[PDB]
């Protein structure tokens, strides 16, 4: 292995790991080789859960984390049910609340460039975009951040902690240059 993969390991829960393994071999990719794209897709992984436990108790439905396949039913079924648009590109949740799709990203640049990457690849406005980055900043559309500080702060707080591993581990620089 190598020591980015030995710092996932112990860095994130092992049931988030193992949905990082099986989400990256359903891709063709391996996290044994991948490690920064492993890293990356645990963080994504694990913020996305954050996310889903602010809030209500049925208020997301939690779409990352399925396989393609299992995701695309219960997107269909949110459609049918709520009579939403289908979005083009699979996205991380659905808000039973805001009557919305989310897309949650996680970006090591100025939240300002991911959001417009993502804004314009959506062009399904109906799609909400909620951007976290490793220093502390979000960005979400209509700057409408659909959960209270406290939850947002948690994610922010658990981001910059792994920066701070990963940099301790001298692992910081190449995850950075790698997005
Ligand atoms: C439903 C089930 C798994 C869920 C994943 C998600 C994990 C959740 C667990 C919570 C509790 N906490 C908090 C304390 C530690 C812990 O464990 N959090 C959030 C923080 C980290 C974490 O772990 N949730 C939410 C509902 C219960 C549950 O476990 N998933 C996986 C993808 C889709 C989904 O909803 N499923 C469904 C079938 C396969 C499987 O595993
Ligand atoms: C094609 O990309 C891949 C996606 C997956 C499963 C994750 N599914 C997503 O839809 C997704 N992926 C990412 C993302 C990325 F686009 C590049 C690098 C790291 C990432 F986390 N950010 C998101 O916010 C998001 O929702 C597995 C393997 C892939 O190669
Ligand atoms: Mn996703
Ligand atoms: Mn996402």
């Amino acid at each position: 292995g190598s020591h980015m993969e030995d710092f996932v390991r112990q860095c994130f829960n092992p049931m988030i790991v193992e949905l990082a393994e099986k989400a990256m071999k359903e891709y063709g990719e391996d996290p044994k080789i991948e490690t920064n794209k492993f890293a990356a897709t645990c963080t994504h992984l694990e913020v996305c859960f954050m996310y889903s436990d602010g809030g209500s108790k049925h208020r997301f439905e939690i779409i990352e984390g399925r396989d393609r396949i299992m995701a695309w039913t219960v997107v269909n079924s949110i459609c049918n049910t709520t009579g939403v648009e289908k979005p083009k590109f699979l996205p991380d949740l659905y808000d039973y609340k805001e009557n919305r799709f989310i897309e949650i990203g996680v970006t090591r640049r100025e939240v300002h460039i991911y959001y417009l990457e993502k804004a314009n690849k959506i062009k399904s406005e109906k799609t909400h975009i909620h951007i976290f980055s490793f220093t502390g900043e979000e960005m979400a559309t209509k700057a409408d951040y659909t959960l209270d500080e406290e939850s947002r702060a948690r994610i922010k707080t658990r981001l910059f902690t792994i920066r701070q591993e990963m940099a301790s581990r001298s692992l910081w620089d190449s995850f950075r240059q790698s997005e």
